[PDB]
C-alpha cells in the first residue's frame, strides 16, 4: 500500500474502545480530519499536505475502519454509533494533549463531527461537515424517489449476515462500482489509483464489512434516536460550522443543505462546489482552500 | 430430483405469443387459476390447490419469467415482467385452454398479477382473490424509515443491473432460504415442505431466473407504480367481487385498503406470516373454496 502522505508520522493512539490509526503532520492549531464509507484516512490525501501548512493535521481512520482496532459489537451496535465513535476519537484526541481542537468531518465521519458537536460542544473550535445532511433528516426524507436513490442505507442496515453474506462473494466489485457511482463523472477518474487500492484492500477484510454494516445499522437505529431527541428538543450545534457539498451529491438531492443546516446549528455557513459524493478527492483545491479560509479565520 | 407435489394434477405447456406458460393442471369444473409470488413458484399452492380442485378445474401456473415458464427477452423499462403485460400474457395462456371467463387467487407477486388484470380486464374474472399483500401504489405511498427498513428488497432488487444479480450471484441458495425464513411467523423454514424448498432454492440458483425477479422488482418500482397511481387519480376500483387474505403477522387494516381500491371486497386474517398456503393451509383453503364456491 502507497504512502500517500509523504513527511507525515504515524500513530497508534489507546484509547478504552481499541487503537486509533492516524498520519501526523504539519504544526500549528489541531485539526481532525475524518474519513467516512467506504473509504480510510488516505481520502485525505490529496488536501491534508496543503492544510499541514497551517495545522497540526491529524487524519484518523474511524474506529473499525482502516488500521484502527475493531472493537466487539453488540445488540445495540453501540460502539459503531456516531456518539460513541465521538467518546473514542476525544479519547484519542486527548492522549495527544488535545482538549479543544478543529474538525473536519466527511460522510460517516461527518456524521461523527457533528454528534461530537452536539454531545460534546466544547471539544470543538469550529466544525465542517462534507457532503451530508444530518442522518435524522435523510429518514425524515424516506419516500420512494429517495428510497431508490439511496438504497445501501436500508440495505446495509439489515440484520446480520444478509448483507455481510452479500458482500462476500465479490467484494471489489461491489466497492469500487459504489466509488465510482458516487462521483460527479460515474468512474473512477477522481481517485489516485493507489487510495482505491487502500479502499479495495480494506473492503476485502470480512471484519472490515461487518464493521461497515454495523455502521449503517447504527445509522439506521440509536443514531436517528440520538438525533430525533435533538431536533425534538430544538437543540442547535452552538459550535461555528461549515457545510460543504458537492452539487451533484446525494445531501442535495431532496432539500436545501445551507438551509438543513441552519436548523442544527445556530452558527453555520455553507457553499456547494462542483463535485459528486467525494469532495477532498474530486475537488481537492477548491476543498482544501475552503477548509484553510474557514479554520484560519 | 425436484419432488412431484401435485398427484391427480397433469402437466402443460401453453403457449403464448410471449414464451410459454408452465403449469399443473387438475380437478373440474368452473376453471380457477392460481398464481404464486417471489421468490417461489408454482409449487408453493401443492397444499391447498387439492381441496380447491375438489370443486374447481385447478390451474397453477407459474409467472413469465419463473419457474419453468419461459423467460421473454426484457427490456429498458421492464415490460415483459410489468403486472400489465404478464397479466395479459396469462390472459393468452387461459384462451388456449378455452378459458375467458374464471376465477383468480394470487399471491405476493402474482396477487400484483391479479388486482391489475383485474384493473385491465375486469370482464376476464367471475372472483378475485388475494393473498397478502397491498397495492403496489400503497406500499410505496408507505414507504418511510420504518417500511424501508422492513421491506428494503423492494429498493435493494430494483437497482439497476448488475448491482443486485452480482450481488446474488455469491450465495443465492443462503438469500433464497433466508427470505423464505424471515417472512414466516416461526422465522425458520418449518412451515415449508422440503421438497417445496428444493423447487424454491433450484429455481434460485439460476442466474437467468434470479435476474427475472429483479426485473419484477424492477417494474415494481417504475412501470407498476405509474400504472397503479393514474387508477387512483382516477377513482378506479375493481368491480369483481373479491376476497382479501392476510397473515397476521406479515395502520389501517388491508381490507380497509382493498374498499379504497375494489367495490365489492371481503376479507380476513389468518394467523400467518406471508406464506399463506404453506403456513396455514387448511385455513386458506377453507377460506378460498368457501369464497369460490
Ligand atoms: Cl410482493
Amino acid at each position: 500500500l502507497a504512502d500517500l502522505f509523504p513527511g507525515f508520522g504515524s500513530e497508534w493512539i489507546n484509547t478504552s474502545s481499541g487503537r486509533i490509526f492516524a498520519r501526523v503532520g504539519g504544526d500549528g492549531p489541531p485539526l481532525l480530519l475524518l474519513h467516512g464509507f467506504p473509504q480510510t484516512h488516505v481520502m485525505w490525501h490529496r488536501v491534508a499536505p496543503k492544510l499541514a501548512e497551517r495545522f497540526k493535521v491529524i487524519v484518523a481512520d474511524l474506529p473499525g475502519y482502516g488500521w484502527s482496532d475493531m472493537p466487539e459489537s453488540d445488540e445495540q451496535h453501540t460502539p459503531y454509533t456516531k456518539r460513541a465513535m465521538a467518546k473514542q476519537l476525544i479519547e484519542a484526541m486527548e492522549q495527544l494533549g488535545h482538549v479543544h481542537f478543529a474538525l473536519a468531518g466527511h460522510d460517516r465521519g461527518a456524521r461523527v463531527s457533528y454528534r461530537l458537536a452536539l454531545d460534546s460542544p466544547g471539544r470543538l473550535s469550529k466544525l465542517a461537515v462534507l457532503d451530508i445532511l444530518p442522518t435524522y433528516e435523510y429518514w425524515q426524507r424516506m419516500n420512494r424517489a429517495y428510497a431508490l436513490k439511496i438504497y445501501h442505507w436500508s440495505f446495509l442496515a439489515q440484520p446480520a449476515p444478509l448483507p455481510e453474506n452479500l458482500l462476500g462473494g465479490d467484494p471489489d466489485f461491489y466497492v469500487k462500482a459504489k466509488l465510482a457511482s458516487w462521483t460527479r463523472a460515474g468512474d473512477l477518474s477522481a481517485f489516485d489509483p493507489r487510495a482505491v487500492e487502500h479502499y479495495r484492500i480494506a473492503f476485502a477484510d470480512p471484519m472490515r464489512r461487518h464493521v461497515m454494516c454495523e455502521d449503517y445499522r447504527a445509522g439506521a437505529y440509536a443514531d436517528f434516536e440520538h438525533d430525533k431527541i435533538d431536533v425534538e428538543a430544538g437543540n442547535k450545534i452552538p459550535v461555528p460550522m461549515l457545510a460543504l457539498w458537492g452539487a451533484s451529491g446525494i445531501a442535495q438531492s431532496a432539500a436545501t443543505p445551507l438551509d438543513v443546516w441552519r436548523k442544527w446549528a445556530s452558527d453555520v455557513q455553507g457553499a456547494p462546489i462542483e463535485s459528486g459524493n467525494f469532495l477532498p478527492e474530486e475537488a481537492p483545491d477548491q476543498t482544501a482552500e475552503a477548509l484553510v479560509r474557514f479554520f484560519s479565520a
